[PDB]
């Protein structure tokens, strides 16, 4: 018998993602950069192994969309609401979406795609938002060489261990 984990988590460290679309805004060579620095901020500190897929299904189905995209989270257009991922789970579990109204870039203009997939892939892990105004899971976008604080890193490792520690 197995009652629900107590903590909405992946119940396997072997996870996969797919970029099934792309903005416009980076080319994809640097969404996919991003992307991969966002999602080695979380490996880095748990057991965690993140496998890009070219198509088909994935934990992890990350797109780029405008208003009604498929969910109950329409995005807003320009400003306001920048992404958002959903917790742990099947089928839209996991997934985040970027609202394609914003400006993505890979510098301090508009919204770094990097920081806030970092973040949106958080929520996609078990993570909700900190009370840390330092932390990656801050509510609020403010913009800065990246370092996880330390309370993102005790909340990750709070779901899947802190993995190699050296
Ligand atoms: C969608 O809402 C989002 C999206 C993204 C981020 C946040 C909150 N965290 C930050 O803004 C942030 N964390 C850092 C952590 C470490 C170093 C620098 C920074 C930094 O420069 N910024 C909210
Ligand atoms: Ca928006
Ligand atoms: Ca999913
Ligand atoms: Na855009
Ligand atoms: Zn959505
Ligand atoms: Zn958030």
């Amino acid at each position: 018998y197995n009652v629900f984990p107590r903590t909405l988590k992946w119940s396997k460290m072997n996870l996969t993602y797919r970029i099934v679309n792309y903005t416009p805004d980076m080319t994809h060579s640097e969404v996919e950069k991003a992307f991969k620095k966002a999602f080695k901020v979380w490996s880095d500190v748990t057991p965690l192994n993140f496998t890009r897929l070219h198509d088909g299904i994935a934990d992890i189905m990350i797109s780029f969309g405008i208003k009604e995209h498929g969910d109950f989270y329409p995005f807003d257009g320009p400003s306001g609401l920048l992404a958002h991922a959903f917790p742990p789970g099947p089928n839209y579990g996991g997934d985040a979406h970027f609202d394609d109204d914003e400006t993505w870039t890979s510098s301090s203009k508009g919204y770094n795609l990097f920081l806030v997939a970092a973040h949106e892939f958080g929520h996609s892990l078990g993570l909700d938002h900190s009370k840390d105004p330092g932390a990656l899971m801050f509510p609020i976008y403010t913009y800065t060489h990246f370092m996880l604080p330390d309370d993102d890193v005790q909340g990750i490792q709070s779901l899947y261990g802190p993995g190699d520690e050296d």
